[PDB]
RNA sequence: UGUACAUA
């Protein structure tokens, strides 16, 4: 009502106060015009208890406001100015329901903002009731940002049952790498967590490296095992890498595996990988120039010539070049071979 | 010539 009236002329109530709606809290934040107003009064408000005057009426309606198109914001905004006990009540009025919050389009970004602004036993009891359902969690849709927001806030030791979960079947990391949602869960965890963590996580991910490494979202898992795994994860990868590198470079996901081998491998990384790259089995062309051929191998080829040593590059030159005009005969090759001509003339 | 990552 005095919302129906605000909403006439806005900027002719331009003296509201957050005090003169203690009674329309749910009607206000759940408005467009409504929500707008109880937000950008508590931004410019500097009067903690104008903030405090609608709390009361925001603890009371949060489990309708928390899942609301606009209530969502209003909610959001009494993290930015509390303390713990402020917090507490917060966390109190919906920790009931976070097992259902956590799956909710506009209400997980309330357990993440709660998460990114309370105190640590605050976090841990709202980690309390993600147990319940951090499988499910995982790969929901809405459910995935509050698991990762989880391991990018709080201290290891405290999401290890996050860890369990991505180990609790033999199939789980690879199911989750191979979710889209899943997959950013395995990489916040090689990001975020302890090594005693990540390694079993990162054990998983060797036994089905392949498939994992040729999937659209497991590609990245692998990328970030070779960035964030251990010198012996990178040998592992690197090994298999050149053991199978065309079978690696010609597929579309797994192709840029090997490219992140050679961006943040080391020299001799980058060895291992050029020495495969110029093998010539007695009866057959070398593998670099059948990778040239091939539409992704052509740019793996690329990004070898742009990473590697230039005495590693002279043993690239000297086995592409005897095979060279009959691969402008190639489609794209054309293009392929000149962006190559930098290293050619 | 070849790949993702959410609210008015
Ligand atoms: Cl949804």
């Amino acid at each position: 009502d005095l919302l129906t009236r605000y909403r006439a002329n806005p900027a002719m109530m331009k003296n509201l106060k957050l005090s003169d709606i203690r009674g329309a809290l749910l009607k206000f934040a759940k408005d467009q015009v409504g929500s707008r107003f109880i937000q950008q009064e508590l931004a410019s408000s500097k009067d903690r208890f104008e903030k405090d005057s609608i709390f009361d009426e925001v603890v009371s309606n949060a489990d309708e406001l928390v899942d609301d198109i606009f209530g969502n914001y209003v909610v959001q905004k009494f993290f930015e100015y509390g303390e713990e006990r402020h917090w507490a009540r917060l966390v109190d009025a919906i920790i009931d329901r976070v097992p259902e919050y956590a799956f909710q389009m506009y209400a997980c970004r309330v357990l993440q903002k709660a998460l990114e602004k309370i105190n640590e036993p605050l976090q841990i009891k709202i980690l309390s009731q993600i147990r319940h359902v951090i499988h499910r969690c995982m790969k929901d849709q809405n459910g995935n940002h509050v698991v990762q927001k989880a391991i990018e806030k709080v201290s290891p030791q405290y999401v290890q049952f996050i860890v369990d979960t991505l180990l609790e079947s033999s199939n789980t990391i690879y199911e989750m790498s191979v979710d889209p949602y899943g997959c950013r869960v395995v990489q916040r965890c090689l990001e975020h967590c302890s090594p005693s963590q990540t390694k079993p996580v990162i054990g998983q991910i060797h036994k089905r490296f392949d498939e994992i490494a040729n999937n659209q979202y497991g590609n990245y898992v692998v990328q970030h095992v070779i960035e964030h795994g251990s010198e012996e994860d990178r040998m592992v990868i690197v090994t298999r890498v050149s053991n199978n590198l065309f079978e690696f470079a010609t597929h579309k996901y797994s192709s840029n595996v090997i490219e992140k081998c050679l961006e943040q491998g080391a020299v001799y990384h980058k060895s291992m990988i050029v020495g495969a790259a110029c093998h010539h089995q007695e009866g057959s062309v070398p593998i670099v120039v059948q990778m040239m051929k091939d539409q992704y191998a052509n740019y793996v080829v690329q990004k070898m010539f742009d990473q590697v040593t230039s005495e590693q590059r002279r043993e690239l030159i000297l086995t592409v070049r005897p095979h060279i005009p009959v691969l402008r005969q190639f489609p794209h090759g054309k293009h392929i071979l000149a962006k190559l001509e930098k290293y050619f003339q």
